[PDB]
């Protein structure tokens, strides 16, 4: 019932259209990791889509998708920001967050203003998953004003996760599977210089999809499996 209920449903339905679509330069493949990124250009502006997908083991969908969202957890993975902060809790499963990122020579700082949601999107019965999906996407708030000290970045970001599993027996972690789709549609918010834009990409979306994957697998084994 927040205000920002039919803007969330538009994002998300159109992940769960356009997103998951099979796809564009592969970056870096590294295990069951790969990285692909489209090369787009508009005005001299450098939006180069990036979609990667991998397959972890021992983790479910429900479990990447809280440790992607939740903001207490953030500082334990994240490497690419210098502060954040949670502007407004709109829902249980959704806030408004600004932060600024680490600046990059020559171009200004920058920084995002964005509202993160978490959604379960059931199976057509519960014969099969669900699938869970957090988006991360620019909004405007009033606590938030542009600003003459950052560029202000506009992102359509997402990390959509399915999950894939003898007699009376428990199920193991070993048996689990989480396929992630990672897309992330990045409008830099003005000028910065494309090939130095392009290495920054190269180096930290592969960085991060590592980092992440590997500390959700950290943090969840030996614990029971929340599905
Ligand atoms: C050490 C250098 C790093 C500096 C970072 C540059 C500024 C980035 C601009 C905003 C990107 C938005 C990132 C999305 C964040 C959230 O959804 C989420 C939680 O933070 N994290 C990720 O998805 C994890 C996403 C990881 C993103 C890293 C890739 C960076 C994208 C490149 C865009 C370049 C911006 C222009 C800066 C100047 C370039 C000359």
């Amino acid at each position: 019932t927040h205000r920002f209920v039919q803007k969330v449903e538009e994002m998300v339905q159109n992940h769960m259209t356009y997103s998951l679509q099979d796809v564009w330069q592969l970056v870096v493949e590294e295990g069951e990791m790969k990285v692909y990124r489209r090369e787009v250009e508009e005005n001299g502006i450098v939006l180069d889509p990036l979609k990667a997908t991998h397959a972890v083991k021992g983790v479910t969908g429900h479990e990447v998708c809280n440790y992607f969202w939740n903001v207490d957890v953030r500082n334990d993975w994240e490497t690419t920001i210098e502060n954040f902060h949670v502007v407004e809790t709109l829902a249980d499963n959704a806030i408004i967050i600004y932060q600024t990122h680490k600046r990059v020579w020559p171009a200004s700082q920058r920084d995002v203003l964005y509202l993160s949601v978490i959604r379960k999107i059931p199976a057509l019965t519960e014969n099969d998953p669900e699938t869970w999906i957090v988006c991360n996407f620019s909004v405007d708030h009033d606590s938030a004003p542009l600003n003459n000290r950052c560029v202000r970045a506009k992102i359509n970001v997402a990390m959509i996760c399915q999950t894939l599993v003898e007699g009376n027996q428990e199920i193991s972690r070993d048996n689990i599977l989480c396929k992630i789709t990672y897309v992330a549609n990045v409008n830099p918010g003005g000028w910065a210089p494309a090939s130095v834009l392009r290495a920054v990409a190269k180096r930290e979306y592969p960085k991060f999809l590592k980092r992440f994957t590997s500390y959700v697998q950290e943090k969840t084994a030996g614990k029971p499996i929340l599905f």
